[PDB]
């Protein structure tokens, strides 16, 4: 036991509707400030949901995580077949030319798969309705990690007292994580 030194979890206010984008500047601000070993987690608390629609139309809207479930629907030429699994989505099978039918399989919020001969996609998204203005990191808190996530573009700082970031307990983090599952 040496790296002891334990990181805290710690609430960040962000631009709502943007959690994802403020997480991923916060990585790269992490990586140019030199910060990433003060860091061991950046999470948005919100379901991944993959977005499937044909021909510029939603037609599902299904959590990323589950058992493993094929979906097909009806395209501008034919049916496209993308399977949601261990937490990735593919595609089985679409009409002749779709080279979407090879795209590798996609997992993180943002990554989508298109079938251009069929005009049908899927993406994956996330589902801001029980926590929005939120990520959370582990990290050790010093002043500038601080001052470098209030510079980060849709971050607004995190949740303080008398200007100290108040750490969250383990319990409390899987607490909404686990209203975020459920």
């Amino acid at each position: 036991q040496v790296q002891e030194l334990e990181k805290k979890w710690y609430a960040l206010q962000v631009e709502p509707g943007k959690e994802n984008e403020a997480k991923e500047n916060l990585l790269k601000v992490l990586e140019l400030e030199g910060l990433k070993d003060l860091v061991d987690e950046v999470i948005v608390p919100a379901e991944e949901k993959v977005v499937i629609r044909a021909q510029g139309k939603e037609k599902y809207r299904l959590s990323l995580k589950g058992n493993a479930r094929d979906i097909s629907v009806l395209g501008k030429k034919g049916v496209t077949t993308f399977r949601i699994e261990n937490g990735e989505v593919k595609v089985v099978e679409s009409v002749e030319g779709d080279t979407c039918v090879n795209a590798p399989p996609i997992s993180k919020p943002g990554q989508k798969i298109t079938c251009k001969e069929n005009k049908t996609e899927a993406k994956i998204v996330l589902d801001n309705k029980i926590f929005p203005g939120y990520i959370l990191i582990k990290a050790h808190m010093n002043d500038k990690l601080l001052m470098a996530i209030e510079k980060t573009p849709h971050v607004f700082r995190p949740v303080m007292v008398g200007g100290k970031p108040v750490p969250l307990k383990e319990e409390e983090v899987q607490n909404i994580l686990n209203q975020i599952k459920r």
